[PDB]
């Protein structure tokens, strides 16, 4: 669809991202001096045609309260419809973080960009959840540099030039599966590896999913891959176990996904070839530490809090906010 034109002014001119809703374009804006701006244009299917009328009513409520986007979520500057697909206009934000990552080759972020994202998206997505909203589905792809631009440099350490990013700050995008405290709750939510286990169980969610799914990204970030390399729910749960512990006996008791347990503790054989694969791939979170220095142990004191299993004494983000992590941007 490239040189395609919707609402006689925006031509495209690339892809940015695509995504079971549909696609992301960059187009120029010929009616404000050809400057770039980002388009999310819908398939014409139902279940999409909704979802994008919901993430307009929540982004008509968040540009409201924050015009300026001092809690930086992605600005929408208008929306409209284009042979049957809602098409919303964004600012042009750059790359995702997890796009910032793969074309680093997988390394990791430096930890001190790590605090200042880490700070900004527990800041956004706190702001959600002071309004009644959970994101639900946070992951590396839905946080995007404001300006991906980097310096690069030699790194004798690993041997190989590495891109550091001129300014870090992000925004968090994506609010298609968000949803207000009063609001229908989707039996399923969050992509698989930022996925929180009372979601899995089934036990009910709400604002506490979000904070697993950001423990996650932070690990991510940490380490340049998942500490949940899977596709499937109970080996999912035997990953948790390994690298966090043993479930909490009543969130296994008051599930319903009885083919995950067998008396009241996972069905899993750890001498079976899936169970060599979690010992071989997962481990104590703590054993993924790449320094003893105090800084590293306070991050990993926030992701393990941010980790724990049961929602109701997880760690909220107004309390994540406060962590000594967080000190040195102060
Ligand atoms: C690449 N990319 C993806 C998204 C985006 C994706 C899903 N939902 C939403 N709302 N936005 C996006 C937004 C602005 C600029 C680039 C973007």
């Amino acid at each position: 669809q490239s040189g395609d034109v919707l609402s006689a002014r925006y031509e495209i001119v690339d892809t940015l991202g695509e995504g079971a809703f549909g696609k992301v374009v960059e187009c120029i804006d010929h009616k404000a001096g050809g400057r770039h701006v980002a388009v999310k244009i819908v398939k014409n299917v139902d279940r999409y045609c909704e979802a994008a009328r919901s993430e307009i009513q929540v982004l008509e409520h968040l540009n409201t309260t924050d015009p300026n986007s001092t809690f930086r979520c992605v600005q929408m500057l208008e929306w409209f419809e284009h042979h049957g697909h809602i098409c919303i206009v964004f600012e042009l934000l750059g790359l995702s973080t997890y796009d910032f990552i793969k074309e680093n080759g997988f390394l990791p972020f430096r930890l001190d960009h790590i605090r200042k994202m880490a700070y900004q998206i527990c800041k956004s997505v706190n702001f959600l959840h002071s309004n009644k909203l959970t994101h639900t589905d946070l992951k590396p792809e839905n946080i995007l540099f404001v300006q991906s631009d980097y310096t690069e440099a030699y790194n004798p350490k690993i041997k190989r030039d590495e891109r550091t990013l001129i300014n870090p700050d992000i925004k968090v995008v994506d609010f298609g599966s968000a949803t207000y405290d009063d609001e229908h709750h989707s039996t399923l939510v969050s992509t698989r590896h930022y996925r929180a286990p009372e979601v899995i169980l089934a036990l009910g969610w709400s604002q506490p999913c979000d904070v697993w799914s950001i423990g996650c990204i932070l690990i991510e970030y940490y380490l340049g891959f998942t500490v949940f390399p899977t596709h499937d729910s109970k080996e999912h749960l035997a990953m948790m176990e390994r690298i966090l512990g043993p479930l909490p006996k009543h969130m296994i008791q008051k599930t319903r996904k009885r083919k995950y347990f067998h008396h009241d503790r996972l069905d899993w054989d750890e001498h079976s070839s899936a169970g060599r694969y979690v010992s071989r791939r997962c481990k104590p979170l703590k054993e993924f530490m790449l320094s003893q220095d105090v800084e590293h142990e306070r991050l990993f004191d926030l992701i393990q809090k941010m980790l724990e299993y049961d929602p109701a004494k997880r760690i909220t983000l107004r309390e994540a906010l406060k962590h000594p992590f967080f000190d040195l941007l102060k």
